[PDB]
């Protein structure tokens, strides 16, 4: 037979290793000749596969590299001019490599070019929150100042951002061990730990959903406009790097100035963690000097994209989408993911060639450029938006498949919950103590839902990674699932060695999966997610969940705005509309489930499946988001002070976001109230498509 | 049977004649209880008629009104501010009407209030050439003064637009003999010219596609947030008042200053059509004033919705619409429309009675609030936005169906020109002199195409009417059909009696239509078309005639830019990426055309029938068009000098307009640039629609 059953017993671990080290064995940096190599690799071989067509789709956008022969540093300057200390121009590589090429030192993508020297303030994790209490609070004033922040909790551009807005001159970024060494295990090559000379790479840019900050709204093809770079969409505009803790250890040991706020400031580095600003006493004429030399240049990136026809529905289209490029050997991030996708389309084109097809048209893609800002799948998206628009079940994500080896980790929409918890309850349990059990009941037990008792957590989905065009503007269904670690609070933190230097095969195969079998359960839920998407006669989609979640969010929304009972009263801030509006939902998606199982009719049932798939796409409000045009859905949007976290009613939760500071407290509630009518009417409207249609 | 021919039978010339007479007994202002009285009739006939459903949808939308204590009107003022003369605060009623109550007098819909006084320029039909002509040849400086306009050529709102940024500080539109009394004919009663006495209302909003000022782009329902007045979409900031030609005489006898250009600027009065500014020397100190008391406010309006569920496709929608309010009594502007649907439903509801259903949802619009910006019609097309674009096949709008007798008037997309051109070969003319022969034969010989032998003329989609929100912003596949005069260059004029209290019934049974022969031949085309679109298997619309005008546009529009070749070379101009698209659309469009011709498949069908519906569609570009979010097509919008005309590639064309006179011409032409990037990749992606979906 093939059915699910045969697709999934066809996935290898084996298979995953053996792919895993054959992309792991050099650096595949987007925009590079390397990584060009390995896309037509990949094209070679999904087409050996069985798929139906494998193309390459390329544009040219802005991307960012540093100067060859003029490297990026930080100094500590004494008073006469001599730089007394120098941060590392490279990470030690690792045991086998120091003799690689073409490792890209560390940088922040997107810096501006700059010399600035000042003085240092030290900002914690440069939250919204840490720039509320340095400067409401200590009365603290980074104007004109270098802001020295620890990476960890937030994406580091919003980091950029918040110090840009608090009027920093420069941005220091590093890896503290409170947040990058767990206790008790040992530093690369000999474990899974950050070494004080490892570093974080990653761009610093605040795209909004754009993609090529040159072209927004419309693919970076052969003929296309560019912007100028001063109109360029998310650009830093002071200038940033990132260090290990040896170098930061440096720069924060003779801070002098205000002490910590408390302990949530402290880091585990064996220094004071005094804000400043400027050095103590003695050192009080030493400076700081940044060195930042990178240029953006417009470099030409490959998507590959595969494609195999539907047998019933070929204008139907579920994708697998997963980014290939990296910063260095992508050990984890992300080849471990590219590796259980090249097994996907290895296992579905075994039962292809045996003259199986999928019901409806699956597409896998092999993204470049996510590193840079998503760029490879928002460009491709932009340019097939139309069809993606009215052909576009679902979308399932694919970067690394591991970061941990913990539990599973979803994010996903509500209208994928129980074909999630269905599949998972078919899946064996990889996980020590769980032999013989499910792998729904191994999740659940390490990660139970904080309101349902005997059901797993299942998170929102913001930005930070290829889903967020699909979902975020386009509002196709989506997806991800992958192995996590334990640590709570280290969420959007990343794993100890992401985007540095020793992320590497040996670190997968040695420390996180040497039987790969947490891969080898990635690829099934993946994978198997994908199969039941594009072949089950009736989409797989529950629209009672969404009604659900709405209650769960409206409650929450208006629970932060009854922080503020007196404006209330006084402006007429009502949440009637809202709640009356997910009440319908409610009614109206119990209807459609009753009539989605009650009706030998292809056009009741294709007309019911569009509905299904429309359903996502009824959340989507074509003027966008205020000054966010390209975030379009009004249930989940990227959070504005972390873009890695899913918020619920964006536009209502910024309109209250630090309502009580605004200036005409009636012009800020009465955006409160615009936005609850939008949301209201949203919420409605996406209710009314699943009404009988006549 | 029960085919095209049975629904066509049924409609009787008869019947239309008594709905007419019905409809035109009292006034129908939106907002006033006897539109409101009329709305529940128009559904309780169409449920009588047969339909499945037929609901009021209402809303709360910013009308205007006349102050009834306190009129409005314009003086001649002399020295000591005595007013020497004085429009007329009313037109004279027709005869039998004289005791009408509730006839709304001549105004300005969302004129603000004000009493200007100054002197009079005469800017002629107040287009941008006109202005042009004015400041920049003849030197003449609108600032501070009072324009004077005839009415014709260009949309009303244009005008007040264009006389506002010249700096006007009031604004008075007059009908002029010259375009409004056609020689030979006699005044209303005793003929269809305007009286002296004679004024055309309507509104002069540039709402650009907003509906509703108040809540632009969602639903004045019950909880929508409102806009202030002063962020409200496209309101004047001037007073604006109509007038006929024997008060306009008064005013323009005295005229002084610079006389006019040429003859283009000469109506037929006995006048000298001075410029001005102000009045000739004896009269140098009598002024002009103003005094406008009209009130905007916030009123409520019903859209009757009838729904006629379709058999096979009742997720498919064909729309057939038009306003039901009028100025005064409508006589043709619109219950000559509203008759001919009520004829329409009247017949679908005969077929269905004898137990026909057609294969795809019909439904059934009679709009609100036309008359004052297209707002039931847009806050109804707003509530149902998702439904609509996902689900609509066309609309077919049913405004006035006749404002001439000579031929047929059809503006439609590319898309029907197919399905008109066979439709009307099929239909009897009733044309003198063309008994036995088609309608196809009479239009054509009456009405020939300037590209084509043996065609008749159809001309391009702007405003000015209810299917504007439905084409230009969503995208749905959009026609109208009507009979229209011989008179050229009056398209955009109007008929003489348009929006005066002399549009009666009996305008219409005595000199337009006496045997309700063109009203039945409208029915026939307008209620053929729906049943088409409603009926056939395969949709009836032909991809390649998108084709065929998408080059002739191409070509204009780079004629247009070749009037610059120096720029186009400094600035390196090409139009090449648009021509390739053009070029794969049309192979890519005959490719497609082969395979619909080559396939007992009802998903390859309806897989073909979606690609059909989503080709208009794929002209939308998300962002809008700049400035204008609600015009959305990119190959079609309302002209910015004349809503009332279809423009084709609006963006270019806009970007090349006047450029000679922009200050960085660097700027502009990287505009113009972009602007040719953004039309090549809307129409390669349309094209793209129409490939292989696998
Ligand atoms: C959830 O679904 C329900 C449908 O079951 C829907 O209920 C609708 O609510 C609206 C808003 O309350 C109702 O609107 C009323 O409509 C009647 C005519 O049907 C009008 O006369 C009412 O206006 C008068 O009263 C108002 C309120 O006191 C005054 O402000 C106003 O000036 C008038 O005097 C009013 O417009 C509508 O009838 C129901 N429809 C039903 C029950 O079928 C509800 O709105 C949905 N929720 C959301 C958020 O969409
Ligand atoms: C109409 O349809 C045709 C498809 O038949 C489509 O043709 C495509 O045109 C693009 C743009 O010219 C071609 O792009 C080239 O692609 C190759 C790889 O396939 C690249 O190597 C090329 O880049 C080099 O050359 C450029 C031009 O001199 C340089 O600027 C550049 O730096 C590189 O050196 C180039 O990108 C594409 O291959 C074809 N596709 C085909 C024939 O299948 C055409 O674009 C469509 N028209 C529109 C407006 O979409
Ligand atoms: C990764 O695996 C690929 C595919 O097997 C290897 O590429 C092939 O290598 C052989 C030997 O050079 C050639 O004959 C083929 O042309 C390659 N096939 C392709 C590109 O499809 C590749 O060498 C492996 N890379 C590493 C680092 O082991
Ligand atoms: C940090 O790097 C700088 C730059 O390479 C070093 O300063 C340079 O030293 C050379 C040789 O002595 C001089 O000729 C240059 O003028 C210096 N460049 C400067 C000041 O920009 C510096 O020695 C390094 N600091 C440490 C502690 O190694
Ligand atoms: C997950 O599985 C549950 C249990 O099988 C599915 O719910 C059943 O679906 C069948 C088929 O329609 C119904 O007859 C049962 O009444 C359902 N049982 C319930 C609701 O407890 C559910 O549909 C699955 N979810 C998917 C496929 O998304
Ligand atoms: C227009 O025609 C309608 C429908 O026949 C007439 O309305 C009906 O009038 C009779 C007599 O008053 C009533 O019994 C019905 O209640 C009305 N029916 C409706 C509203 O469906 C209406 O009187 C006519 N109007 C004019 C001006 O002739
Ligand atoms: C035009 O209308 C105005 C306003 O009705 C007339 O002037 C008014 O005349 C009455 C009675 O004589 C005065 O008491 C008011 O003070 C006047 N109103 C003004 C000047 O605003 C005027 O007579 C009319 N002109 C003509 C020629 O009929
Ligand atoms: C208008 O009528 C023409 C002539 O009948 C239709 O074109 C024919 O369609 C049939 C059925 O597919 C083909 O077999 C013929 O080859 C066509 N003849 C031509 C192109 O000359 C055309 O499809 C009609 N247009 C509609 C229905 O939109
Ligand atoms: C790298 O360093 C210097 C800076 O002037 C110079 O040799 C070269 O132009 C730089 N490369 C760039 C800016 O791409
Ligand atoms: C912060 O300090 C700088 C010093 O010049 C100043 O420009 C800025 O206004 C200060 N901000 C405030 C208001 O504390
Ligand atoms: C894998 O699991 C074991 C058991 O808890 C743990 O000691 C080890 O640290 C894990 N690997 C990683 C990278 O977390
Ligand atoms: C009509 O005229 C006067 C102007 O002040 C007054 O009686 C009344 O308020 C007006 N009505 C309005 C403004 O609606
Ligand atoms: C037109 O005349 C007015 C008179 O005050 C003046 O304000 C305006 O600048 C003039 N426009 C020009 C530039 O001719
Ligand atoms: C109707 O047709 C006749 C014949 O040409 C013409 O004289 C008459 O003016 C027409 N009616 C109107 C309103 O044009
Ligand atoms: N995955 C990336 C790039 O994502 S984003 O910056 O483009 O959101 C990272 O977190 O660095
Ligand atoms: N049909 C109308 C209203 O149209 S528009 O002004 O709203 O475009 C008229 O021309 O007056
Ligand atoms: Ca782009
Ligand atoms: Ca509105
Ligand atoms: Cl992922
Ligand atoms: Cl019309
Ligand atoms: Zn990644
Ligand atoms: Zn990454
Ligand atoms: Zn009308
Ligand atoms: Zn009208």
């Amino acid at each position: 037979k093939h059915n699910m059953k045969a697709f999934l017993d066809e996935l290898k671990a084996e298979n995953i290793k053996k792919f895993l080290y054959n992309f792991t064995q050099i650096p595949h940096l987007a925009g590079t000749e390397q990584n060009f190599q390995l896309a037509k690799q990949i094209q070679s071989q999904w087409k050996e596969f069985g798929l139906d067509s494998v193309e390459l789709a390329h544009y040219d956008v802005l991307l960012s590299y540093p100067n060859k022969t003029h490297p990026n540093y930080i100094s500590i300057i004494n008073e006469d001019g001599n730089e007394i200390f120098n941060t590392s121009l490279f990470e030690p590589p690792p045991p086998g490599y120091e003799n690689v090429s073409d490792i890209v030192p560390p940088f922040s993508a997107f810096s501006p070019q700059g010399m600035p020297e000042g003085d240092l303030v030290y900002v914690n994790y440069a939250r919204t929150e840490d720039f509320f209490k340095l400067e409401r609070d200590m009365k603290i004033n980074c104007s004109g100042k270098i802001v020295i922040a620890r990476y960890g909790k937030v994406f580091r551009g919003n980091k950029v951002k918040n110090a840009q807005l608090a009027g920093a001159k420069g941005v220091i970024l590093y890896s503290d061990p409170a947040d990058y060494f767990a206790p008790g295990v040992k530093s690369y090559p000999d474990g899974w730990n950050l070494p004080g000379g490892g570093v974080q790479r990653g761009n610093i840019l605040n795209l909004n959903g754009a993609g090529d900050p040159l072209t927004p709204g419309y693919p970076a093809n052969e003929y296309a406009y560019r912007r100028g770079i001063a109109e360029a969409v998310g650009l830093p505009s002071i200038p940033v790097h990132p260090i290990g803790y040896y170098d930061a250890q440096k720069l924060l040991e003779k801070m002098g100035g205000s002490a910590p706020p408390d302990s949530s400031w402290r880091g585990s580095l064996k220094v004071p963690y005094n804000v400043g600003p400027g050095f103590t006493g003695n050192f009080s004429t030493q400076k700081v000097k940044m060195h930042i030399h990178s240029t953006n240049e417009v470099t030409r990136i490959y998507n590959v994209i595969g494609t195999l026809r539907g047998a019933v529905e070929p204008d139907r289209y579920v994708i697998l989408g997963g980014h290939r490029d990296s910063w260095v050997f992508g050990g984890i991030d992300p080849q471990s993911g590219a590796a259980v996708v090249h097994e996907i389309v290895r296992s579905f084109g075994t039962l292809k060639k045996e003259g199986w097809r999928p019901r409806r048209t699956i597409l896998f893609a092999s993204w470049d450029a996510e590193e840079f800002g998503l760029l490879g799948s928002t460009e491709w998206a932009e340019e097939n938006s139309r069809l993606l628009q009215e052909r576009g079940v679902a979308y399932i994500n694919a970067d690394s498949s591991i970061e941990g080896n913990y539990t599973l980790r979803v994010d996903c929409t509500p209208l994928m919950y129980s074909l999630v918890h269905n599949l998972t309850k078919e899946l064996k349990s990889p996980d020590e103590g769980f032999e013989g059990k499910s792998l729904y009941e191994s999740w659940t037990k390490k990660s139970p839902s904080p309101e349902f008792s005997g059901m797993p957590r299942i998170s929102k989905l913001g930005s930070g990674n290829d889903f967020e065009v699909f979902f975020q503007r386009l509002g196709i269904a989506s997806g991800r699932a992958r192995y996590t670690k334990n640590w709570e609070t280290n969420k959007f933190s990343g794993y100890p060695l992401y985007h540095s230097v020793y992320e590497t095969y040996e670190l997968v195969e040695k420390f996180y999966d040497p039987m790969f079998k947490y891969h080898l359960t990635v690829a099934q839920v993946r994978g198997g997610m994908v199969f039941e998407l594009a072949n089950s006669i009736v989409l797989p989609f529950d629209c009672r969940d969404y009604a659900v979640v709405l209650r769960k969010y409206a409650d929450k929304i208006y629970s932060i705005s009854m922080k503020h009972p007196q404006e209330m009263k006084t402006y007429s801030v009502s949440f009637d509309s809202l709640f009356s509006a997910v009440k319908n939902f409610t009614e109206i998606a119990s209807k459609f489930s009753e009539r989605l199982q009650d009706f030998s009719n292809p056009i009741v049932l294709r007309m019911m499946n569009d509905q299904l798939m429309f359903l996502e796409r009824a959340f989507i409000d074509p003027l966008g988001l205020p000054d966010r045009p390209f975030y379009r859905h009004v249930i989940y949007a990227p959070s504005s002070h972390n873009k890695y976290a899913g918020e619920s009613f964006p536009g209502i939760y910024d309109a209250l976001f630090d309502i009580e500071s605004k200036v005409d407290p009636s012009k800020a509630w009465g955006e409160v109230k615009r936005q609850i009518y939008v949301a209201a009417f949203t919420v409605q409207a996406a209710a009314e498509t699943l009404s009988e249609v006549a």
